[PDB]
C-alpha cells in the first residue's frame, strides 16, 4: 500500500525537565513533565511512557511506529522518543488521566451531555483509526484519557495492528480474529463502563467462562441510567455476526442526534446542575505558567 511519511521525533534528555511520577504498574511507569525544545520558547507538558532488554525496546518502538502515523483530534499522538539506555515514548499529557478512574471518581458531576459526548468522541476517534486501516485490539475507558473533561483521547497502542478477554468480540476469543468489527465490540463494552460509572464488566465471573456465557446468549445488563434507545446501540455492538453490529461512522451519527437532546437518551438524577471543570474555570490550567501551550497548538512543519 501507500508510503508511511511521518517523522519519527528524537527528542535529547535535556530538553525535558519537571519529571514526576503519575502511575506505575505491569508494564512499568508513566511520568508527568514539562517539555522546552531548542531556543522555542516554548513549555509543553507531557507525559512519558517506559515499559533494560531487546524485547521491552521492540514492544516500545512498535507502539512508537502506529503513534508517529496517526494524527486526529481523539487519538492520542506521539511528540517523539527519547533514545536513552531504556526507549521512553513521549506524548502530549493528558492531566486528568483514564477516563475509567475519571467517571468513578466524579459519578456524581458526571451529566448526560458529557456521557453522550465521550460516546461520539471515541467513536470519531475509532472511526480515524479505521481510515487508517488501523485495529486498536485494546480498546476500553481505561485506554480513553482525558485531556480537559470535554475533550477525551484514544490511547494504548502496541496491542494495535493493520489479553483483555471481558471487552474482546466472540471470533477473537475463539478464533483470535481482530476485525474493526471486533474493536466495535469493544466500543459497545466500552460505553457500557461510562454508563454504569466505572463498573468492571461480567464482575465476579472468571475470565475462562466468558466464552460460553456468549455462546448462551448472555450479554452486559442494562445499566439504570440507559434508556432502550442507548442500550439497543450497545446490544448491536454485541451481536454474533460482525458485520451486523454497527459501523464507526454510524455510532458517531447515532451518538450526535442523541447528544442534541441529552435527557431523552440519559436519565440521571439532578442532571445539567451538574458541573465539571472546564478552560473558563478559575485556575483550570505549578512552575512558570508564561510560555506554556498545550501539544495540540506546537505544531512542526
Ligand atoms: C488520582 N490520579 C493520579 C494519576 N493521574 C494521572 C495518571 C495518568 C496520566 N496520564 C497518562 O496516562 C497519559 C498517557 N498514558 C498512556 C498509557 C498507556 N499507553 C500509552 N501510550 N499512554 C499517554 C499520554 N498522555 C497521558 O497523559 C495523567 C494523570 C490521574 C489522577
Amino acid at each position: 500500500e501507500a508510503p508511511n511519511q511521518a517523522l519519527l521525533r528524537i527528542l535529547k534528555e535535556t530538553e525535558f525537565k519537571k519529571i514526576k511520577v503519575l502511575g506505575s504498574g505491569a508494564f512499568g511507569t508513566v511520568y508527568k513533565g514539562l517539555w522546552i525544545p531548542e531556543g522555542e520558547k516554548v513549555k509543553i507538558p507531557v507525559a512519558i511512557k517506559e515499559l533494560t532488554s531487546p524485547k521491552a525496546n521492540k514492544e516500545i518502538l512498535d507502539e512508537a511506529y502506529v503513534m508517529a502515523s496517526v494524527d486526529n483530534p481523539h487519538v492520542c499522538r506521539l511528540l517523539g522518543i527519547c533514545l536513552t539506555s531504556t526507549v521512553q515514548l513521549i506524548m502530549q499529557l493528558m492531566p486528568f488521566g483514564c477516563l475509567l478512574d475519571y467517571v468513578r471518581e466524579h459519578k456524581d458531576n458526571i451529566g448526560s451531555q458529557y456521557l453522550l459526548n465521550w460516546c461520539v468522541q471515541i467513536a470519531k476517534g475509532m472511526n480515524y483509526l479505521e481510515d487508517r486501516r488501523l485495529v486498536h485490539r485494546d480498546l476500553a475507558a481505561r485506554n480513553v484519557l482525558v485531556k480537559t473533561p470535554q475533550h477525551v483521547k484514544i490511547t494504548d497502542f502496541g496491542r494495535a495492528k493493520l489479553v483483555p478477554i471481558k471487552w474482546m468480540a466472540l471470533e477473537s476469543i475463539l478464533h483470535r480474529i481482530y476485525t474493526h468489527q471486533s474493536d466495535v465490540w469493544s466500543y459497545g463494552v466500552t460505553v457500557w463502563e461510562l454508563m454504569t460509572f466505572g463498573s468492571k464488566p461480567y464482575d465476579g465471573i472468571p475470565a475462562s467462562e466468558i466464552s460460553s456465557i456468549l455462546e448462551k446468549g448472555e450479554r452486559l445488563p442494562q445499566p439504570p441510567i440507559c434508556t432502550i434507545d442507548v442500550y439497543m446501540i450497545m446490544v448491536k455492538c454485541w451481536m454474533i455476526d460482525a458485520d451486523s453490529r454497527p459501523k464507526f461512522r454510524e455510532l458517531i451519527i447515532e451518538f450526535s442526534k442523541m447528544a442534541r437532546d441529552p435527557q431523552r437518551y440519559l436519565v440521571i438524577q439532578g442532571d445539567e446542575r451538574m458541573h465539571l471543570p472546564s478552560p473558563t474555570d478559575s485556575n483550570f490550567y505549578e512552575e512558570d505558567m508564561d510560555d506554556v501551550v498545550d501539544a495540540d497548538e506546537y505544531l512542526i512543519p
